[PDB]
């Protein structure tokens, strides 16, 4: 509790740069000191922007040369794939074809610096727990035509909640007494590394933010031109609420500005109305495009105050306080901000196992580098993917399928307990298949299973 106490701490801790120290002391002094629902409005097309409305290119190649000579692309990098049984950067795990999402991420843009003749520079946020293990994976690409640039965002001590004094104050000083504290950290990071300023020299102007385990966050010129016809300084991309996306965080104007509201700052009797997606129509996607200019004006002047995030955890049995921002939030800083509503083609997401079902089936395909769903498939829609804990990890998911099975057709899956599937199987309409407590499964070789529960042997 209080200040300079805390203070005293943090700048006890030799392994923080000053830049971290002030950084974090600023989040606990917002934190320490502290959304009325009722002042809340619902976005328009005068805040979210309809990805139709925007004006296409024009079929003049300079004009996309010019475009592109402007942009820099990044991709957050600081998650393990720990939720996903793997060790290593997320980015690494292969997606598809013995691909992983930053193969993928490499040669789309090597093949846009191909089509086009310019010169985008891939940079990679990384995190205390990617940054070196990123450093050498990334030599892979050193004859690709590409620049990358990786920097490490800021490292900040774990709280103990109970005392409210930072874990390496205490001696835990090893990777577990820190954490990164979001993807919030992305702007005083680009600064804090002399990254952002580089890229500045060099008359680049804006910079595309993504998860770098969104498969659909490729460079979009419409959206870009958009940006620099009509000033803005920031660009959220949105995309409709489905039943999947309740939770998701979703744009507001709050006291004259948009913000970005999550269920974190919605009160216990709200959470319902928030979750209603009739009410809060669209969700952020978490690709972000934004005026390099302006965040060095924001960073510069302490402006960016986003809204901390407690994410408490307990770790090796004590109780700890993680204090953390999100990107989106930093819109409300920006001059002429703005949602554009895109098409659901954009956010194509791996978390977790059943993701990975989906891409590595014949439901997509590679070409020139992109995740490009079958045409074959007549549903907008891909299809609903659930399996139990057994499937989590990604080895033992990919040895519980012999092969991926053919999904074009389907519209759910439902997979829960011991099971195994064969081969060349093929899946349509609604499949569930339950294999109850003690009692392996197994889905045999070339299988067609078809609006069928599948509950025991006893269902061949």
């Amino acid at each position: 509790e209080n200040l300079p106490q805390l203070k005293s701490a943090v700048d006890g801790l030799t392994e923080m740069s000053e830049s971290e120290k002030s950084g974090f002391i600023s989040l606990v002094s917002r934190y320490l000191s502290g959304i009325e629902w009722s002042k809340i409005q619902t976005p328009t097309d005068e805040i979210v922007v309809p990805y139709e409305k925007m004006t296409p290119v024009s079929q003049d190649v300079a004009e996309t040369k010019n475009l592109l000579d402007k942009l820099v692309v990044l991709k957050l990098n600081g998650g393990l794939g720990t939720t996903m049984g793997c060790t290593g950067p997320k980015s690494v795990i292969e997606v598809r074809d013995g691909l992983t999402f930053l193969d993928l991420i490499v040669i789309q843009i090597e093949n846009l610096n191909n089509k086009y003749g310019c010169k985008v520079p891939l940079v990679l946020m990384n995190s205390f727990n990617t940054h070196d293990d990123t450093h050498k994976i990334v030599e892979k690409y050193t004859n690709s035509n590409v620049d990358i640039h990786t920097f490490n965002q800021s490292k900040y001590p774990r709280v103990v909640a109970d005392e409210f004094v930072p874990w390496p104050s205490k001696g835990k000083t090893d990777k577990e007494g820190w954490y990164p504290p979001g993807h919030g950290d992305v702007f005083p990071a680009l600064m804090n590394s002399g990254k952002l300023d580089t890229f500045l020299s060099q008359g680049k102007e804006y910079v595309f933010v993504a998860n770098s385990d969104n498969l659909g966050a490729i460079v979009d010129l419409t959206i870009l031109k958009h940006l620099i016809q009509n000033k803005n300084e920031y660009c959220m991309e949105v995309t409709p609420k489905t039943l999947a996306d309740v939770k998701g965080g979703t744009l507001i104007s709050y006291e004259g500005k948009v913000q970005l509201l999550e269920i974190a700052q919605v009160p216990d009797e709200h959470v319902n109305e928030f979750k209603s997606i009739e009410k809060f129509k669209i969700f952020n996607t978490n690709n972000l495009w934004v005026n390099l200019k302006a965040i060095k004006k924001l960073v510069e002047a302490d402006a960016l105050k986003m809204e901390i995030i407690p994410n408490p955890k307990e770790v090796d049995g004590v109780k700890v306080l993680q204090l953390e921002t999100a990107a989106g939030a930093a819109i409300r800083f920006f001059d002429n901000a703005i949602g554009v509503n895109v098409p659901r083609s954009r956010f194509l997401p791996v978390k977790a196992s059943s993701d990975l079902l989906l891409v590595q089936s014949d439901l997509y395909t590679l070409v020139d580098g992109f995740v490009t769903r079958n045409k074959a498939r007549t549903n907008p829609s891909n299809p609903s993917i659930e399996l139990g804990p057994e499937f989590k990890k990604v080895a033992t998911f990919l040895s519980r399928f012999k092969s991926i099975p053919s999904i074009v057709e389907l519209d759910s899956l439902k997979v829960s307990g011991d099971v195994w599937f064969g081969s060349s199987i093929v899946l349509k309409g609604k499949v569930t298949v339950a294999a109850k407590s003690g009692v392996k499964l197994e889905i045999p070789d070339r299988a067609v299973v078809e609006n069928k529960n599948i509950n025991g042997p006893e269902d061949l």
